[PDB]
């Protein structure tokens, strides 16, 4: 599968697992509410640190607001409805030097499988 | 004048101070597995600085109780609450983010104070 670089520094690289729907009415825009399912794991250990699938409830947020880690705003802006991708985020686009809890160490590369389920204004 | 500081663990690491009593009736207490809806304000005991408020962004927080969907101190605290209860819970770092902390705002080895209000719950 082809790697799609979403920044010039290699820090956000999206692999499309399942292509989403075509057409502009199917790509979300800045400020829209998006609904996704995701599974986040560390690249280095493969261990899952957060999963909406495990909670059995999708996650909603407003796109392009900084409500989520930078790599998520960048990744989801590139997706279309029903797309499922695996995105690799350098720590610069994740939790940085600090990390968050033992399950997200400082300077960790994160891998998220993200499925864009739907969006609305 | 009522101070009620409820020690929810033997190690002193989760102490819930009750600010407003919940509605009476055991029917106003959630069970493990129930989805609960809360508002919260989180701050560091050491500096007193707020690091997050669900109120400020106007987005209530929901999770399924007692399933590890949240830091352990939260599962313990919220299991002890009843509908409309408002508390301030003190969590030692072992019930929060431990030696790692979380992001720029929460250093390693931080005691956390959360004001939590249990708004509603369901099956
Ligand atoms: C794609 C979105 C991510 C997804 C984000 C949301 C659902 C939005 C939700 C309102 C989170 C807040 O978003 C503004 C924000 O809340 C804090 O400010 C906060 O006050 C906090 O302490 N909370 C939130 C309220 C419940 C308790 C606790 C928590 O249990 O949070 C959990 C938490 C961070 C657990 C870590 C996970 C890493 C482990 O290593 C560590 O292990 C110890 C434990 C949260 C709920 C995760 O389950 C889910 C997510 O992270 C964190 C300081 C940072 C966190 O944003 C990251």
């Amino acid at each position: 599968l082809e790697q799609v670089h979403l920044t010039e520094d290699g820090g956000v690289v999206k692999t499309i697992l399942r292509k989403g729907e075509g057409g502009e009415e199917n790509a979300p825009k800045k400020g829209n509410e998006v609904t996704v399912h995701y599974v986040g794991k560390l690249e280095s250990s493969g261990k899952v640190f957060d999963s909406s699938r495990e909670r059995n409830v999708p996650f909603k947020f407003h796109l392009g607001q900084g409500e989520v880690i930078k790599g998520w705003d960048i990744c989801v802006a590139s997706m279309t409805k029903n797309e499922k991708c695996s995105v690799r985020l350098d720590s610069k686009y994740g939790y940085g030097e600090e990390g968050c809890g033992e399950s997200i160490p400082g300077n960790s590369v994160l891998i998220f499988e993200i499925e864009l389920i739907s969006f609305r204004e």
